[PDB]
Formats: C-alpha cells, sequence, structure tokens
C-alpha cells in the first residue's frame, strides 16, 4: 500500500516543522552580508530573490542545510547563445550609461562572471568576521558561489543571479507546457514573470534559472483551481515529488564512496516529476488514496528517462538533461540498477 511511504512522508514533516535556532542564525548572517554589499559600487541593488526566503532547503532530509540567492537586476541585458546550448550565455550590455554598475566586470563587451563571483566572494570573506562563528570555504565553485558554515551544523550556500524583466530568451518560446493542466492563461501570466541567470560552464557563460517559476507552480498545482484547500480535494502531487526527492539523495549518499551518481541532482527528479504532471493533468490521478501508484507512476518514468538517455528541460524543449555528453552511459545505467533494486524491494532506503 501506502504506509510504509506515509510514514517516510510523516518523519521528513515532522523535522522540517520542528522548532529550530537554524533559521534565526542564517537569517542573522545574511542581513549582515546584505547591508555591507549594498553599500559596494558593483552591488548596490542586490537584494533577497524572496522576502521570507531565508530558508530555502534544497536537500529534503538535511533540515541544517540551506540555500539563499541573492539577484541583482541588469536593466536592458543583451544575452548571446553560447554554443547552440540552448540553455547558456553569454551576458552583454545596451551600454545606456557605459558605465553601468558591472562595468567593472566587463571584459570587451563580454560580463565576466568570474570575476564578478570574485569580488562577491571577497566582499563577502572581509565581512564574515566583523556575534556568531561563520566559516566559509572555497571549494568547487560556480552555483553555489558561496558556501558559508554557521556554528558546527548549519550550512548555506549563496547563489548570485542576475534578474531580467524582459521576455524570456527564445529557447524557452515551446517550453512550460503546462496549458492542459494548469491552463494557457497561467502558462501566459508566469512567462510574464522575471527571468533569472546563474554563473556556470559546460568560460563566462551563465544559465536560465527558473526556481522561482517550480516554486508558484508548487502553491497551485491542480487543474482545479481549489486543489489541496479543503477536504475532497487532496493530492498527492508534492508528497510525490518529495518521495523522488528523498529518493535519490538516499541514494547519493548510501554510494558517495563510488562516484557514479555525483552528477545527479534535483534538478533531473524535479523536471521527471513536472512531466509525470503534465503526462497526468486531471487532479483525479493524484488522489491521496493513490500515493503508492502515483509515487510508482514517477518512478516508472524516471527509469524510462535512464534507460532512452533522455530527458527534455521542462523550461528549454531542445536541452536534453540526459545526453551523454552531460553524463555517461554507465552512470545512468548505475542508478537504473539502483531504483530498480528499490522498487523491487519496498523501497530499503526509506528504512
Ligand atoms: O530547468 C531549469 N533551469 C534551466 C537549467 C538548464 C540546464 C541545466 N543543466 C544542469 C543542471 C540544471 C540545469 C537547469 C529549472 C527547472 C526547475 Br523544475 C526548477 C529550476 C530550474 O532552474
Ligand atoms: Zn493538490
Amino acid at each position: 500500500g501506502a504506509s510504509k511511504l506515509r510514514a517516510v512522508l510523516e518523519k521528513l514533516k515532522l523535522s522540517r516543522d520542528d522548532i529550530s535556532t537554524a533559521a534565526g542564525m542564517v537569517k542573522g548572517v545574511v542581513d549582515h552580508l546584505l547591508l555591507r554589499l549594498k553599500c559596494d559600487s558593483a552591488f548596490r541593488g542586490v537584494g533577497l530573490l524572496n522576502t521570507g526566503s531565508y530558508y530555502e532547503h534544497v536537500k529534503i532530509s538535511a533540515p541544517n542545510e540551506f540555500d539563499v540567492m541573492f539577484k541583482l537586476e541588469v536593466p536592458r541585458i543583451q544575452l548571446e547563445e553560447y554554443s547552440n546550448t540552448r540553455a547558456y550565455y553569454f551576458v552583454k550590455f545596451k551600454r545606456n550609461p557605459k558605465e553601468n554598475p558591472l562595468s567593472q566586470f566587463l571584459e570587451g563587451e563580454i560580463l565576466s562572471a568570474s570575476k564578478m563571483l570574485s569580488k562577491f566572494r571577497k566582499i563577502i570573506k572581509e565581512e564574515i568576521n566583523d556575534d556568531t562563528d561563520v566559516i566559509m570555504k572555497r571549494k568547487r565553485g560556480g552555483s553555489p558561489a558561496v558556501t558559508l558554515l554557521i556554528s558546527e551544523k548549519i550550512s548555506v550556500d549563496i547563489t548570485l543571479a542576475l534578474e531580467s524583466k524582459s521576455s524570456w530568451p527564445a529557447s524557452t518560446q515551446e517550453g512550460l507546457r503546462i496549458q492542459n493542466w494548469l491552463s494557457a492563461k497561467v502558462r501566459k501570466q508566469l512567462r510574464l514573470k522575471p527571468f533569472y541567470l546563474v554563473p556556470k560552464h559546460a568560460e563566462e557563460t551563465w544559465r536560465l534559472s527558473f526556481s522561482h517559476i517550480e516554486k508558484e507552480i508548487l502553491n497551485n498545482h491542480g487543474k482545479s483551481k481549489t486543489c489541496c484547500e479543503n477536504k475532497e480535494e487532496k493530492c498527492c502531487r508534492k508528497d510525490c515529488l518529495k518521495l523522488m526527492k528523498y529518493l535519490l539523495e538516499q541514494l547519493k549518499e548510501r554510494f558517495k564512496d563510488k562516484k557514479h551518481l555525483d552528477k545527479f541532482s534535483s534538478y533531473h527528479v524535479k523536471t521527471a516529476f513536472f512531466h509525470v504532471c503534465t503526462q497526468n493533468p486531471q487532479d483525479s490521478q493524484w488522489d491521496r488514496k493513490d500515493l503508492g501508484l502515483c509515487f510508482d507512476n514517477c518512478v516508472t518514468y524516471f527509469l524510462q528517462c535512464l534507460r532512452t538517455e533522455k530527458l527534455e528541460n521542462y523550461f528549454i524543449p531542445e536541452f536534453n538533461l540526459f545526453s551523454s555528453n552531460l553524463i555517461d552511459k554507465r552512470s545512468k545505467e548505475f542508478l537504473t540498477k539502483q531504483i530498480e533494486y528499490e522498487r523491487n524491494n519496498e523501497f530499503p532506503v526509506f528504512d
């Protein structure tokens, strides 16, 4: 049935909702950094993505790991697609006052991410010590750009994002195919919202970031406008996504000593999930009574994605998250066997 799945969801819920001093420490540090950053010539317009977002948790199993985004608005941005990759871009400028705030990171016409991250980090690294023990790490880098450690238990990833309030880039034109589930008029409202760019390479390239659209969908996710508001209309969409996320996290934990699962992340799980939401648009296909079957649909579909090596980005249709140049055949084959073993054994990572 669903009894074991429900107990896992309850355990995860109680440790999320449990009273904790962690959010208070995170806010104190974040507000510290933002007052310092706003005084610099380059970052005077920096601010938190969401107010009330001192507590975004990418890892559903680790309530002490926090994800925060700092945004900077770039008016009249010029995007140049990098190397037909559809999702990666150079950032240039229209330069109305050619001494725009980010002029100091220009290299020719192209905005240097690594230079901008350099000053961002250095400014945070000096402000860190001038209350609590805050330590940072220069490891990996990219996005998350800056990782802080509050006390011993609590970690905070800080990602710097550029914000543009112009129309989404053309690679997204045929994406976000929610018309038969959330409706065409909601797709239009969503695509009027700004988009974000975060640093990453496949050089000085940036990629589109849609976490804010994901959050909007998840908070208003039914075909019915009253889905999950009360009574006879309680669905299991959010629970299926939580269980998918926890499955991958537990598997990456179990096999961290091997390297094969290193490239997989919640992006792959979230993307496959929203594809199943498109496949199954009716709220009656997500009945709370059917949690077991619905989670199994999600698992089946994800496994189908691994075997065919095809997982189309939910926002950029021509971008295959599972292309062999991104994740090789042997790694997808390894995750396939591990998930099939979980499924055929009433999921032992949920013990
Ligand atoms: O698809 C997304 N963003 C674009 C993108 C492009 C290439 C990538 N390559 C590797 C890793 C992550 C990648 C993300 C997205 C989807 C959801 Br649901 C929530 C937030 C998102 O940002
Ligand atoms: Zn619902």
